[PDB]
């Protein structure tokens, strides 16, 4: 055939390799011999077999054969990459038809005096060169972790890019001998030279597979989208359905423009009469013997008071008062715990200089004189200094203190050139290797990555001790830190690992506690007081005492069954319990009062008696619904609420029984021992004149019902931390710092349990390096995860590195002296020990990889490796990522991370991308493990459970309702403006400020059941009336807000503005934040609902 070239003629100067001898296209070489025709069947491959003139000899053969070898190593990860080597540099030269495009541009004299080829140019199309390209484009340099394509082809970008290194001319680094260039373009219209092609393969390519991590197409691209989660449109979805209603209702309402309950109240009318003679029978009691009932009242307050005391008044902590020990998310750090080891105790320390750079020298002069300080010389109350708790990799190794000190090995750099280095080692972790011997990034380290400008720099301390030797010493650094003196313009902010428990437990603002309830008694005395002007102090007084006596009497009844409070809800409760507890004092007092007035003829006993009969339906009512909404809040499973609920649903049932039995005792006496004489409009004309306006009202309230409706999908999620702890703290700078100056989120534990690890069929569901792994295989989806979820970190993978410390080509990792099992210990530096795998047994293809007992086998060595020759020694990483028996591997940990997660709305959307992706592996029994999931684990589903609780109680009231006031009418009247109010409340919650937790979804979940209070008296007072009230609706609703309203506005609603108000003036963020906004604004919804909209919507029920 014709060829360009063919056979050598010597080299072209002293010490060079002999060039290639040009030689005419017409020139016909000879066939090829057997022997030639062998070598070139192996070294390119079979498709030379039957090639006959061949453009080679036997030198020109083997010298490329020579230098394959130089680049085989290196891009042999990718078989398809492999083969478009090979067949571009064999058809370049032994290619039959090689003058067709080859062309010599220039020619020189060897040494030999003979003619050799000194410019060399091909011919090509951007076809071959372009898919070849990308067939290597994405091999990846395992060794150095960087692309192979920086040395090969000098970081091309481009296809031309790296063709022209191979063209360039490098002799002397083992290039081309001599100039070789591409000529892409290609028109020979005289058809005198043909273009070069030949087949190509991609990384795809069935035949030649490869890896995910060596090339994009080959990875598990089908990834299914996930969208829509947040809304469509520029406003939320739910609001577009809403408003698109109101649409088609008016559309409705113009069209029409133009144009037994009965039979059920006989069982219930003696229910009620069954009622009223039981409570009848509980007043003669309490009203005929006072001192038998009041004293052992007395008497029980000293058995649950002694028992406080005594048995037990204890607290929590908080991962005993946040997170449900039933939950999955919790069963699951059991687990992790037991195996790979609780996690570490950080104590990250912030050094900021906020308003310029941080790195000066007196700044790290100063530093380093305090670091090693702390973490050498420090010493608890035991003398248990960080060296007695650090964490260290190995058995023996410097402590790990992930700060930029450890840069310099924590010596003092030199004043001279200290910037330069700083800069360097930040830019090249590895080179700058810390005392133990793991490279620190710079964004684990500093605020950003130019470091010199850097605001801020950190410095964590991890603690591998949980054992209370190692909470004295957090103690002892918390309090040298806050005694530390900061050169001045800096600012310093930490955060131990007790810091959290220790500053939740702090803000013992009973102070305010005190105020509201003699607030609350000034009040009491004037609500109380006589028509007449007499003011009566002493049922003020003995109103509060059984308030504070159902609270203590609650907490001992309960602290026998083991519950805790916790001291931030052990203050609301008094302020709740007050609140509500006055509430039925100045009824069952108003109704006697009234009783005065009226039936002269009853004695001082027998009115009170009356009193109670009267009311006992009213009050039963408000017991039961505020008892039933306490037990369905108790539904939510954070323990630190669950008994928010508890202990106020037994100190309400307590106050209840208390108010009924033991307070009528003491009015039994002080009425009996006045004996007072027997007792005979402004700001109240106005009113209920302005409800002459009914149609108005309901249009104004409707419009702000429907209007409040659209906003709840603008109702956040999540229970920020500066709230919990007190403002004035060193947390709240750290959780602010946090925010700001870290760069690093927290670390993921992708877990697998109960997969044997010892067949090649589960092995490659996990591996993520090798040609025949699962395309979904483990490390293959979590590499996908990277740019789309937030995990977006590298993924530890130890069974990729524990098949690679196998490869033969390593040959200071895998060392057995000959003959023996036995591993060959480090010391021997002769050639008395080989590679534990021949060059033939380690394909990437994972043909002779180990499987079954030999899997066990080779572990060992590679978990005890010293890992100082070699970089791929598994002993120090992954020393605790491993489970096993010497028969397999019973679990382990793929280590990732999150980004920094720099507000509340990304840690809860990065829970549910660990829960997400764990469940993206139905059959690896896997989960992922990260420190702060167990915190957010009610956000998953906070949005279906406030509706189930909330609804429920909704239908709750509408059912007890039902059966008390007998009327169904009335009943729903009452369901549909308590969830008006709740609705409201929503809109306003989003509004104002407040978040969604199950803090605010226990107070959201009892404004219900305050709500119903300020609504069932005057729908009660209104469903039954004295004869001589007219049956008419208009007349009966004026009636009842003539008989009842002024109680309402005295005894329910000023009430609790009183024991609510002064809530506002507390130490801690988080009374303010969810209980008084949420309470507060439920007094003047529910004042406004059941004193504008209740009775103007009643009229025309
Ligand atoms: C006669 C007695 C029996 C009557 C029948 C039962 C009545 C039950 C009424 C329940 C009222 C619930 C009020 C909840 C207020 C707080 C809501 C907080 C936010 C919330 O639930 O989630 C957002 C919106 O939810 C949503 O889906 C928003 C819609 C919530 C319901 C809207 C009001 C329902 C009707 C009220 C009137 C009933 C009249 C009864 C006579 C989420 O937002 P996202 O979708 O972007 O988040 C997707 C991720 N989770
Ligand atoms: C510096 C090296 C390590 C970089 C470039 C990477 C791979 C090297 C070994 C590769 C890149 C291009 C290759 C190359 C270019 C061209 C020729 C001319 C041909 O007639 C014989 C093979 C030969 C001589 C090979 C030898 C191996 C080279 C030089
Ligand atoms: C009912 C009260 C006692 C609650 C709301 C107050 C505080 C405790 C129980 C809870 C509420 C929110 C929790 C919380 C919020 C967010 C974070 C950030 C995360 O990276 C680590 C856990 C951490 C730091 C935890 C710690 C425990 C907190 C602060
Ligand atoms: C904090 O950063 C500033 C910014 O350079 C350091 O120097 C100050 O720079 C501002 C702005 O030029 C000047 O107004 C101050 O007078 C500088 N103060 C100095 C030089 O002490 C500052 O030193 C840094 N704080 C430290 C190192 O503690
Ligand atoms: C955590 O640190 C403590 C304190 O050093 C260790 O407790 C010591 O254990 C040794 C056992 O040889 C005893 O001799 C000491 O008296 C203990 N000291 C104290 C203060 O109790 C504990 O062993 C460490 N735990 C771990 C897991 O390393
Ligand atoms: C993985 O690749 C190796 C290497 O090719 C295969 O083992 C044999 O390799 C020799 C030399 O290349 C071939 O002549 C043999 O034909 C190969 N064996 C077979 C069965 O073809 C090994 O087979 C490959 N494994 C898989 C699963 O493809
Ligand atoms: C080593 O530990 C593993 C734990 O992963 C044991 O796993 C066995 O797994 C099989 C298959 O699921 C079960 O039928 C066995 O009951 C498991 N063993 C036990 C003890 O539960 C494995 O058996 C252990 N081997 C040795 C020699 O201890």
């Amino acid at each position: 055939a014709t060829c360009a070239m063919y056979g050598n003629c010597g080299k072209k100067s002293v010490f060079g390799n002999e060039l290639p001898c040009p030689v005419p296209r017409s020139f016909e070489p000879p066939v090829l011999s057997d022997e030639t025709s062998k070598l070139l069947v192996e070294v390119c491959g079979e498709e030379w077999k039957e090639v006959r003139y061949a453009c080679c000899t036997k030198d020109q053969v083997v010298a490329l054969r020579d230098n394959l070898q130089k680049a085989q190593p290196l891009i042999s990860s990718c078989p398809a990459c492999l083969k478009n080597f090979n067949n571009l540099f064999c058809h370049f030269t032994c290619a039959a038809d090689q003058g067709r495009f080859v062309n010599i541009t220039k020619v020189e004299k060897s040494k030999e005096d003979k003619d050799i080829v000194a410019e060399l140019d091909v011919f090509m199309n951007s076809s071959w060169a372009s898919e070849f390209y990308d067939s290597c484009k994405n091999i990846k340099f395992s060794a150095t972790n960087g692309y192979a394509m920086d040395l090969i082809g000098g970081g091309a970008k481009n296809y031309s890019q790296f063709l022209k290194f191979l063209g360039d001319a490098k002799p002397m680094l083992g290039g081309s001998p001599f100039q070789i260039n591409y000529k892409y373009d290609l028109a020979n219209e005289e058809k005198e030279w043909q273009e070069f092609n030949d087949e190509v393969y991609a990384c795809d390519d069935a035949q030649y597979k490869c890896a995910c991590s060596d090339c994009q197409e080959s990875c598990p691209h089908l990834k299914p989208l996930k969208d829509g989660v947040c809304k469509v449109g520029p406003l939320p979805c739910f609001s577009l359905s809403v408003l698109i209603f109101y649409t088609i209702c008016a559309l409705f309402a113009f069209m029409w423009y133009y144009l037994v309950f009965e039979s059920f109240n006989n069982e219930t009318n003696f229910f009620n009469g069954k009622l009223a003679n039981l409570f009848t029978k509980v007043g003669q009691f309490s009203v005929e013997n006072p001192y038998k009932i009041l004293i052992t009242t007395v008497f029980s307050i000293f058995v649950f008071s002694f028992i406080i005391f005594q048995y037990a008044t204890l607290e929590t902590d908080p991962i005993n008062l946040w997170v449900s020990k039933n939950s999955e998310k919790f069963k699951e750090k059991e687990y992790f715990d037991d195996n790979f080891g609780p996690f570490y105790r950080t104590e990250q320390i912030f050094v900021v200089n906020e308003t310029g750079p941080v790195l000066s020298y007196e700044t790290l002069h100063w530093w380093f004189d305090v670091e090693n300080f702390i973490t050498e010389e420090l010493q608890s109350s035991e003398n248990i200094g960080y060296q007695d708790l650090c964490f260290r990799p190995t058995e023996d190794s410097t402590c790990v203190i992930e700060s930029f000190t450890q840069y310099f090995q924590g010596a003092l750099p030199n004043k001279d050139s200290w910037k330069r280095e700083l800069q360097e080692c930040g830019k090249f972790p590895v080179n700058c290797l810390p005392t133990f011997q793991q490279p620190l990034k710079t964004n684990l380290l500093f605020s950003d990555d130019d470091i010199l400008n850097a605001h801020a720099f950190v410095v964590t301390l991890l603690l591998t001790n949980h054992t209370q030797s190692a909470n004295r010493w957090e103690e002892r650094l918390e309090e040298y830190l806050l005694d530390l003196k900061v050169p001045e313009g800096l600012r310093i902010s930490f955060n131990t690992e007790i810091s959290l428990e220790k500053e939740l437990n702090n803000n013992n603002d009973i102070s305010t506690v005190a105020i509201s309830y003699l607030m609350m008694f000034l009040y009491a005395t004037w609500a109380l007081r006589r028509k007449d002007g007499k003011t009566r102090l002493l049922l003020g007084i003995s109103g509060l005492l059984i308030v504070l006596a159902s609270i203590v009497c609650a907490a001992g009844f309960l602290t026998l069954f083991g519950l805790k409070s916790t001291l931030i809800i052990a203050e609301v409760i008094p302020f709740l319990i007050l609140a509500i507890g006055i509430d039925n004092i100045f009824l069952i007092t108003h109704e006697y009062d009234r009783n005065c007035e009226q039936k002269p003829e009853y004695s001082i006993d027998q009115k009170i008696i009356s009193a109670i009969g009267r009311m006992s339906p009213s009050i039963l009512m408000s017991l039961l619904c505020q008892t039933g909404c306490f037990l369905i809040a108790a539904f939510v499973t954070m323990p630190a609420v669950h008994n928010f609920a508890i202990y106020s649903t037994v100190s309400v049932i307590f106050n209840g029984v208390l108010q009924l039995t033991a307070y009528v005792s003491i009015l039994s006496l002080y009425e009996k021992r006045s004996n007072y004489k027997q007792i005979t409009s402004f700001l109240k004309t106005f009113y209920f004149k302005m409800l002459t306006q009914k149609r108005l009202i309901i249009i104004i309230f409707s419009a702000w019902f429907f209007t409040s409706l659209v906003f709840l999908p603008e109702i956040q999620f999540g229970l920020d931390q500066t709230l919990a702890v007190p403002q004035d703290s060193y947390l709240v700078d750290y959780f602010k710092d946090v925010y700001s100056f870290l760069n690093v989120g927290p670390p993921v534990y992708m877990v697998v349990k109960n997969l044997d690890l010892t067949k090649r069929q589960n092995q490659q569901k996990i591996c993520g390096k090798f040609t025949t792994c699962e395309r979904d295989s483990l490390a293959n989806v979590l590499e996908q995860e990277r740019h789309r979820s937030t995990i977006t970190e590298p993924l530890a993978n130890w069974l990729d590195d524990y098949f690679m410390f196998l490869n033969p080509q390593n040959d200071q990792c895998c060392r057995l002296k000959k003959g023996t099992d036995e591993v060959c210990p480090p010391s021997f530096p002769s050639r008395r020990c080989e590679t534990c795998f021949q060059q033939g047994s380690w394909n990437y293809n994972m043909s002779g990889f180990p499987e079954g007992k030999d899997f066990m086998e080779y572990l060992s060595i590679w978990i005890n490796a010293p890992s100082d020759p070699c970089p791929l020694g598994g002993r120090a990483p992954y020393s605790t990522a491993l489970v096993y028996n010497e028969t397999s591997v019973s679990a382990s940990v793929f280590r990732t991370a999150h980004h920094p997660l720099r507000s509340q709305k990304d840690f809860i959307q990065a829970y549910s991308d660990g829960v997400r992706i764990s469940s993206s592996f139905p059959e690896l029994d896997m989960f992922a493990y990260s420190p702060f999931y167990i915190f957010f684990v009610q956000y998953q589903t906070l949005g279906p459970l406030t509706l189930k609780l909330i609804g429920s109680a909704i239908i709750l009231i509408f059912f007890i309702s039902s059966v008390f006031l007998q009327n169904i009418r009335s009943s729903f009247l009452l369901a549909l403006v308590v969830t008006m109010i709740i609705v409201d409340i929503g809109a306003l919650m989003a509004l104002l400020g407040i978040s969604l937790n199950a803090v605010s979804l226990v107070n959201l979940i009892i404004c219900v059941g305050l709500g119903v209070e300020f609504c069932v008296h005057i729908v009660r007072s209104f469903t039954v009336v004295p004869s001589e009230t007219k049956k008419d609706a208009n007349s009966r609703v004026l009636y009842s807000l003539n008989t009842i309203g002024e109680s309402v506005i005295k005894g329910i609603t000023l009430t609790k503005f009183i024991g609510v108000c002064v809530l506002a003036f507390a130490q801690s963020k988080i009374f303010d934040v969810f209980y008084f906004r949420m309470w507060f604004t439920l007094i003047i919804v529910a004042a406004l609902h059941a004193l504008l909209f209740l009775p103007a919507l009643l009229s025309l029920f």
